[PDB]
Protein backbone atom coordinates (compact mmCIF):
# COMPACT_ATOMS: atom_id res chain seq x y z
CA UNK A 1 0.00 0.00 0.00
CA UNK A 2 1.31 3.54 -0.99
CA UNK A 3 -0.04 6.02 1.68
CA UNK A 4 -1.50 9.04 1.34
CA UNK A 5 0.56 11.87 3.38
CA UNK A 6 -2.29 12.77 6.19
CA UNK A 7 -3.99 9.15 5.59
CA UNK A 8 -0.15 8.03 6.68
CA UNK A 9 0.28 10.56 9.62
CA UNK A 10 -3.34 9.86 11.44
CA UNK A 11 -2.01 6.40 11.16
CA UNK A 12 0.79 6.87 12.76
CA UNK A 13 -0.48 8.82 15.38
CA UNK A 14 -3.21 6.47 16.20
CA UNK A 15 -0.33 4.03 16.76
CA UNK A 16 1.29 6.35 19.42
CA UNK A 17 4.06 7.31 17.16
CA UNK A 18 3.67 11.16 17.96
CA UNK A 19 6.43 12.13 20.51
CA UNK A 20 7.71 8.39 20.80
CA UNK A 21 11.01 8.64 22.88
CA UNK A 22 11.15 12.58 21.78
CA UNK A 23 10.39 11.89 18.01
CA UNK A 24 7.86 14.15 16.70
CA UNK A 25 5.37 12.63 14.14
CA UNK A 26 6.74 14.70 11.59
CA UNK A 27 9.84 13.54 11.81
CA UNK A 28 8.54 9.73 11.35
CA UNK A 29 6.23 11.28 8.37
CA UNK A 30 10.32 12.68 6.60
CA UNK A 31 11.57 9.47 7.50
CA UNK A 32 8.90 6.97 5.80
CA UNK A 33 8.82 9.34 3.34
CA UNK A 34 12.53 9.05 2.09
CA UNK A 35 12.46 5.85 2.82
CA UNK A 36 9.87 4.27 0.21
CA UNK A 37 7.69 7.13 -0.49
CA UNK A 38 5.09 5.91 2.08
CA UNK A 39 5.39 2.77 0.33
CA UNK A 40 4.43 -0.96 2.68
CA UNK A 41 5.76 -3.08 -0.08
CA UNK A 42 9.40 -1.41 -0.66
CA UNK A 43 12.24 -3.86 -0.41
CA UNK A 44 15.92 -2.92 -1.29
CA UNK A 45 18.51 -5.10 -1.52
CA UNK A 46 22.03 -4.88 -0.13
CA UNK A 47 24.12 -6.65 -2.52
CA UNK A 48 27.48 -5.71 -0.19
CA UNK A 49 26.16 -7.59 3.30
CA UNK A 50 23.53 -9.47 1.57
CA UNK A 51 20.73 -7.68 3.24
CA UNK A 52 17.66 -6.53 2.54
CA UNK A 53 15.71 -3.26 4.11
CA UNK A 54 11.89 -3.93 4.04
CA UNK A 55 8.72 -2.12 4.38
CA UNK A 56 7.52 1.97 4.85
CA UNK A 57 10.63 2.12 7.10
CA UNK A 58 13.14 0.09 4.92
CA UNK A 59 13.93 -2.15 7.98
CA UNK A 60 17.52 -3.97 7.40
CA UNK A 61 17.08 -7.91 7.97
CA UNK A 62 20.51 -8.13 9.10
CA UNK A 63 19.70 -6.66 13.02
CA UNK A 64 15.89 -6.20 13.05
CA UNK A 65 13.46 -8.78 11.10
CA UNK A 66 14.01 -12.80 9.93
CA UNK A 67 13.76 -13.71 6.15
CA UNK A 68 16.24 -16.45 6.65
CA UNK A 69 18.09 -15.49 3.94
CA UNK A 70 20.75 -12.99 5.50
CA UNK A 71 24.16 -14.56 6.85
CA UNK A 72 24.24 -14.23 10.20
CA UNK A 73 21.88 -11.95 10.92
CA UNK A 74 19.51 -11.70 14.37
CA UNK A 75 15.55 -10.68 14.68
CA UNK A 76 15.47 -7.93 17.04
CA UNK A 77 11.81 -7.16 16.54
CA UNK A 78 10.97 -10.95 16.76
CA UNK A 79 9.33 -10.96 13.63
CA UNK A 80 9.42 -12.76 9.96
CA UNK A 81 10.37 -9.16 7.49
CA UNK A 82 7.05 -10.12 5.62
CA UNK A 83 5.45 -8.40 8.70
CA UNK A 84 6.94 -5.37 7.38
CA UNK A 85 5.61 -5.89 4.15
CA UNK A 86 1.94 -5.75 5.36
CA UNK A 87 -0.48 -3.01 4.17
CA UNK A 88 -1.30 -2.66 8.17
CA UNK A 89 2.08 -0.99 9.44
CA UNK A 90 1.08 -1.84 13.30
CA UNK A 91 3.94 -4.57 13.03
CA UNK A 92 6.39 -2.14 11.27
CA UNK A 93 5.90 0.61 13.85
CA UNK A 94 6.62 -1.73 17.13
CA UNK A 95 9.61 -2.46 15.06
CA UNK A 96 10.49 0.81 14.18
CA UNK A 97 9.76 1.91 17.94
CA UNK A 98 12.45 -0.79 19.14
CA UNK A 99 15.43 0.50 16.73
CA UNK A 100 14.75 4.29 18.14
CA UNK A 101 15.15 2.19 21.58
CA UNK A 102 18.72 1.55 20.53
CA UNK A 103 21.83 4.17 21.28
CA UNK A 104 21.56 6.40 18.66
CA UNK A 105 17.28 6.98 18.67
CA UNK A 106 16.20 8.26 15.05
CA UNK A 107 19.62 8.95 14.05
CA UNK A 108 19.82 5.12 13.49
CA UNK A 109 18.56 5.60 9.91
CA UNK A 110 20.80 7.56 7.51
CA UNK A 111 18.06 8.81 5.56
CA UNK A 112 17.02 10.86 8.37
CA UNK A 113 20.19 12.46 8.97
CA UNK A 114 20.62 13.69 5.11
CA UNK A 115 17.15 14.96 4.73
CA UNK A 116 15.64 15.14 7.87
CA UNK A 117 17.76 16.39 10.85
CA UNK A 118 18.10 20.14 10.78
CA UNK A 119 15.96 20.91 8.04
CA UNK A 120 12.02 21.70 8.24
CA UNK A 121 10.00 18.39 8.78
CA UNK A 122 6.12 20.65 10.03
CA UNK A 123 5.62 20.31 6.55
CA UNK A 124 4.70 16.80 6.23
CA UNK A 125 2.28 16.74 9.05
CA UNK A 126 0.68 20.02 7.77
CA UNK A 127 -3.34 20.18 7.12
CA UNK A 128 -3.40 16.53 8.67
CA UNK A 129 -5.38 16.97 11.91
CA UNK A 130 -2.82 15.74 13.85
NA1 LIG B 1 17.61 -10.88 10.46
Amino acid sequence: KVFERCELARTLKRLGMDGYRGISLANWMCLAKWESGYNTRATNYNAGDRSTDYGIFQINSRYWCNDGKTPGAVNACHLSCSALLQDNIADAVACAKRVVRNPQGIRAWVAWRNRCQNRDVRQYVQGCGV
